[PDB]
Order: C-alpha cells, then sequence, then structure tokens
C-alpha cells in the first residue's frame, strides 16, 4: 500500500540475492527466480507509475 515500503522490499531482496549469488550462483536456479520476483517488484515501481491515476498506485498491495 505504500511505494517506500515497496522499494524497500525490493532494496532488501536485492541483497538477499546478492547474498543467494555468492553461495548458489547466478546460474542457481533459485537465484534466477528469486531475480524474476526481483524484477517483478521492480516492475511495479515502473507500472503503478506508469498508470498513476489508479488507486492503484496506493492499492497496489492492500486495497481500500
Amino acid at each position: 500500500m505504500n511505494v517506500t515500503k515497496l522499494n524497500d522490499r525490493i532494496e532488501a531482496k536485492k541483497k538477499e540475492l546478492i547474498y543467494l549469488v555468492e553461495k548458489y550462483g547466478f546460474t542457481h536456479h533459485k537465484v534466477i527466480s528469486f531475480s524474476q520476483e526481483l524484477d517483478r517488484l521492480l516492475n511495479l515501481l515502473i507500472e503503478l507509475k506508469t498508470k498513476k491515476k489508479r488507486y492503484s498506485l496506493l492499492e497496489h498491495h492492500h486495497h481500500h
């Protein structure tokens, strides 16, 4: 419901992903899938901002 929280969860996932690259490698299935997930939230930033005319800009997760 909040974009800076969203940004934060992306930030944390980036860091988590980096840690996993060190232990598993970037060619590892989980690291690939988490990268897709990280991409998904990164996409959310663009997606909600490209709309902005929607309550969804706030209620992207959790609805009012």
